[PDB]
């Protein structure tokens, strides 16, 4: 019925309907007039003739090494570059954020309710012939259909780029302080009211669950030894609401931040690191300031911690996945002199992309030993017998999976897989071509060209008959990846500019934050400066392990 | 005990202890070095000598009514210097923001807790020797003697700028949807989570409230008729709390956005205004989109509403108390291109200093009546008595009192100019010179400096000894007016930033959100271009009665 359901408006225009059966496009600022702004203005065609396309830009920052050497070893060269792909990154974000699951145009409920993930394409309306708008049939392939036949792992795939369990589990430790799904309210509801780097998955959500986690003494959080190791403290003496199966023993509910860290071992370890690291920096901090009271002492930590995240996560984290020859650099003065918003809403889409369940493996090794799913999970006895040193160098060896290039999701979470595909449709997400115009990529002509090969693009064929029909969400698991790369181009593309306006957008990169003075003076600011993951390892984990996000 | 309580750091450089009796000062960005950031780099004493004070600019501004006429009439002129003064205003104001009242440096818990005000400086720490820090002496000054004695009423002083009663209940009316303080935790806490122009004293804080004021057929708001008269609903009729004393009759306790409208007819009045106006523009919309539901229609007359609100606030509003000769223009366009956070959050400071109880008069005058205070509070019965006509009528036609200057605060409200004094120092609020020094102006130099006169002057001497010890508050009220002004320098100076952040840090401002489809296409784009507090008063107002804020 509503005469927007076809999306006719290209180029970023809007639409409005203007009657029952007619619509107009709202071509504003898009550098494209007409009917559905398509036709182009001249300014604009100087532009698309000027600008490369992302596979383009992609083998320039993956190849040339020698000379990407050259631009890492000159500081101002490397700054300016950096400069550049931090502005480039930045016109496709909505900020302020418009859309939500409930809302297809903008609105100040849209806006101002935190409780939503926000939406770079809003959803297809109710009244919408198909789940797509207009095209395709009536409903969608079976998920079970999809997700059996191009998704499920036969055998293990590798990844290519050689990332490590380390690496999964920053992934899965990292981005979970932000993607809290609130199931009560629904898939399009997050309970991370921070929207962004904030460390609750650390420090807690809200203020009671902060206080009940801290020490009151010297800005610490509390903590157990167990043996002689440093470890978090249970949920008997915290009274910090944990998730745990009831055959869980109490001195194994180790309670942290995010209250579904006793899931995965592999989570506990990052939440043990990160506490310790917590407790370190209050130890330099008070080393400095011996007239500080406990309160300064916890909040100059955590946002020192808040500090080595972003540094961290740019200049390890996304240089690995990235492949860039290039080395990024973390610097919130290079926003100083440019057009940039310091917020940030946490995007549905964003969420859905960062599904990178394929890179997990069948059996988790430590050591000698290999656990099997069902053993791996919500078991800390295991971080225990083997400790934080063995979990490094053991999680430092392991190859993680490919996450694109299809059939790679493990068995063990495949009801997680295709979680991922019912509640894209539940949210009534667009199609995988239309996510593609909106981050400025060619459309997919064919499945065939999806993939890059043959079976999956015929078995995904005869499920959606028409490709402007694939959904997002399996899309980018069978993308043809980049040459031996973990990504395809849509995953990229889509999570590059999402994810920066997460680190930059913090308000620690804001110019009157960025300074030595609000991390405690010279040597907090050089504790932010000077992070990385081997530091982080070295600094809290016994022996100083090395460390990396990729298989040595 | 803490050695920044003299505040030692200068423009702006933040300090901090490194010791028990040890103290650093961050210059960074402030363009000074030195100890106590004072020494001025090169580029900076070149600022100095070719910036004019306060006082010059405002001089240019309220005079040359001849040449203004002329930059007024040259669409290109007056665009360019509206931009000019829009970006000469936005360079003062912490965004994001930084201290509270719990918080004299910077922490994740100030940034975060969206129930605080912020503070423009940063409290006195609870450990100084003196309420100022170190100047003065141990105790203030009797807050009820300096009320009495330069703050109270001896006979009205009206308004030279000639400001009536229509812009005394445009001020109360219009602040208050972000001037809510949570009495409950404390001054420095406030209800209003939005943090600006949402509009909440109409539609509400909460969805739940919101929803129990809507019609739910339309877009439109609840509302009853009383004679032929549509007013706001009843607390019977849709279960809203609303405050008001018990003696008043369940047909009276109207129900609206703010929950303490009901205790002035003057806030009634603009209630009702705004109410007519929403439903208004629902029929507006409804006909140019017929396809429309309820909740589309009501959440696009909102954001209509809310840019309705901003230009009147422009435009007539203050553009009246500023005494400006040049038209100032709304205009979000004009910040596109320039460096601007899209964001906002309510500073304390703000709040205090826009307690402008000066204005009202000793009696309230609706044509052949003159009511009293007590008269006149939670008496609804005087607004469907006269109506609305009326109300305009009179309201634009009775002056309101002079706000700076000295004793003029009416003693019907001597508790809350009382108050307003207690909750600063109950605050930790600097001296008034450190927050001319925060705002870029001259330390006075003494209480005749000050006020401009020699009673209040020495009276004030003998109370505070120094002039360094002069709080905040009372100096605002008590300063030298601009030449047949209604305010001072300090509130002039305070209070633009604040406002201005408040007002184009909103939303709808930014580039993404300013476009015809946002508010329903060009009809509803055009209500808030061309919109004024004339046609609000016209369209919603029986009989179309003139009106402004100005005393004919
Ligand atoms: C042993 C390892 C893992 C297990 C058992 C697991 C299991 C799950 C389950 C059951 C959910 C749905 C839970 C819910 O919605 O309440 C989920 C969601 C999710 N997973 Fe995993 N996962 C694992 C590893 C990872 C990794 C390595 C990543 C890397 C990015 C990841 C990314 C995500 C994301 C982004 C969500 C959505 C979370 C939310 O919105 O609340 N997971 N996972
Ligand atoms: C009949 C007229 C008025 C009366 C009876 C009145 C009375 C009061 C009272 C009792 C309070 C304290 C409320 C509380 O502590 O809970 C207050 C606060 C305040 N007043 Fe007024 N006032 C009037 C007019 C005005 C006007 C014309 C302005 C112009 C700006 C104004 C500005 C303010 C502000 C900004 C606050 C702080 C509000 C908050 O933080 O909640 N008032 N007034
Ligand atoms: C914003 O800050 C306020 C002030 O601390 C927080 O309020 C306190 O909450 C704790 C329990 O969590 C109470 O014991 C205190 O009495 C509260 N303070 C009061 C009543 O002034 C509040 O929790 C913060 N808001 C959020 C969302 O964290
Ligand atoms: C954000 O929006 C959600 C979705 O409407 C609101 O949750 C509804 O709130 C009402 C109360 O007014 C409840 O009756 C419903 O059960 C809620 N629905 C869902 C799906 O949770 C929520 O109240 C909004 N948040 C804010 C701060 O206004
Ligand atoms: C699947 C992902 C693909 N890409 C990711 N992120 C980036 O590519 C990306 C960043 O996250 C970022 C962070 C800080 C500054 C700049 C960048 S980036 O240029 O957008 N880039 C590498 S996540
Ligand atoms: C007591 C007050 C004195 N001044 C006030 N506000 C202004 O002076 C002011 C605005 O509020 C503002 C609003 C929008 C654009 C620009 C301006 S302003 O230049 O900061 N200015 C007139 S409030
Ligand atoms: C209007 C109510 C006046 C408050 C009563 C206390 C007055 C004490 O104050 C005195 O009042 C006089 C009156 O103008 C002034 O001449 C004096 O300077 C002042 O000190
Ligand atoms: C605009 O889109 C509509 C609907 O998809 C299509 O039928 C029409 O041909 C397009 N018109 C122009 C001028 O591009
Ligand atoms: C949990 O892990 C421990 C590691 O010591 C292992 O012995 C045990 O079998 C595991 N429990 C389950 C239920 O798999
Ligand atoms: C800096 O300020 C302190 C405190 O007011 C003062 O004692 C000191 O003399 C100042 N130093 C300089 C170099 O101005
Ligand atoms: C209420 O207002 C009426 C006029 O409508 C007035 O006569 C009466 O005195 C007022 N009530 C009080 C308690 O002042």
């Amino acid at each position: 019925a509503n005469p927007c359901c076809s999306n006719p408006c290209q180029n970023r225009g809007e639409c409005m309907s203007t009657g029952f059966d007619q619509y107009k496009c709202d071509c504003t600022r898009t550098g494209f007039y007409g009917e559905n702004c398509t036709t182009p203005e001249f300014l604009t065609r100087i532009k698309l003739l000027l600008k490369p396309t992302p596979n383009t830009v992609h083998y320039i920052l993956t190849h040339f090494k020698g000379v990407w050497n050259i631009v890492n070893n000159i500081p101002f060269l490397r700054s300016l570059i950096m400069k550049y792909v931090l502005t480039s990154r930045s016109y496709l974000i909505d900020s302020p954020p418009t859309y939500n699951v409930h809302y297809g145009y903008k609105s100040w409920e849209a806006f101002s309710n935190l409780s939503y993930y926000t939406r770079a394409l809003p959803p297809v309306a109710d009244d919408c012939p198909t789940p797509m708008g207009v095209k395709g049939n009536k409903e969608l392939p079976d998920s079970k259909e999809v997700l059996e036949k191009v998704l499920l792992r036969r055998e293990f795939i590798p990844d290519p780029q050689g990332s490590n369990m380390m690496f999964a589990f920053f992934a899965q430790h990292f981005t979970h302080q932000f993607f809290k799904t609130d199931h009560k309210r629904g898939p399009g509801f997050t309970r991370g009211l921070g929207h962004g780097v904030d460390l609750n998955h650390i420090y807690g959500e809200t203020l009671d669950r902060q206080h009940k986690l801290r020490l009151f003494k010297d800005g610490k959080l509390k903590y157990q030894v167990i043996g002689g190791e440093v470890y978090p403290p249970t949920v008997k003496d915290t009274q910090v609401e944990m998730i745990y199966p009831p055959h869980i023993p109490e001195n194994l509910q180790f309670a942290v931040g995010q209250e579904v860290f006793g899931l995965v071992p592999g989570l506990m370890m990052y939440a043990t690191i990160w506490l310790r690291e917590h407790n370190r920096v209050c130890d330099i901090l008070k080393q400095e300031h011996p007239e500080w009271g406990d309160e300064q002492l916890f909040q100059t930590s955590r946002l020192i911690l808040i500090g080595e995240t972003i540094k961290i996560v740019i200049e390890d984290y996304v240089q690995h996945l990235s492949g860039y020859h290039f080395k990024l650099k973390f610097d919130p003065e290079l926003l100083f002199n440019q057009q940039f918003q310091y917020q940030n809403r946490i995007a549905s889409e964003f969420n859905t992309l960062y599904h990178w369940h394929p890179l997990l493996p069948d059996t988790f090794n430590i050591e000698d030993q290999e656990y099997s799913f069902k053993q791996f999970l919500y078991n800390n006895s295991i971080l225990l017998e083997h400790g934080l040193t063995q979990f490094v160098e053991s999680f430092t060896r392991q190859i993680a999976g490919r996450v694109a290039g299809g059939r790679n999701v493990p068995i063990a979470v495949q009801a997680v897989a295709k979680a991922s595909i019912d509640q894209s449709r539940e949210m009534k997400y667009q199609s995988l071509n239309e996510y593609r115009k909106r981050f400025s990529l060619k459309p997919y002509t064919s499945f065939e060209e999806l993939t890059g090969e043959k079976e999956m693009a015929a078995e995904l064929k005869a499920l959606y008959s028409d490709i402007d029909v694939m959904e997002l969400y399996p899309a980018l698991l069978v993308e043809k990846p980049r040459p031996d790369a973990i990504f395809g181009e849509t995953m990229v593309e889509l999570g590059a500019p999402f994810s920066l306006k997460g680190l930059m957008g913090n308000p620690i990169c804001s110019p009157q934050y960025w300074k030595p003075s609000t991390f405690g003076g010279e040597v907090g600011f050089k504790i932010i400066n000077t992070a990385s993951i081997q530091s982080l390892i070295c600094n809290n984990v016994k022996g100083c392990p090395f460390t990396s996000f990729n298989v040595q």
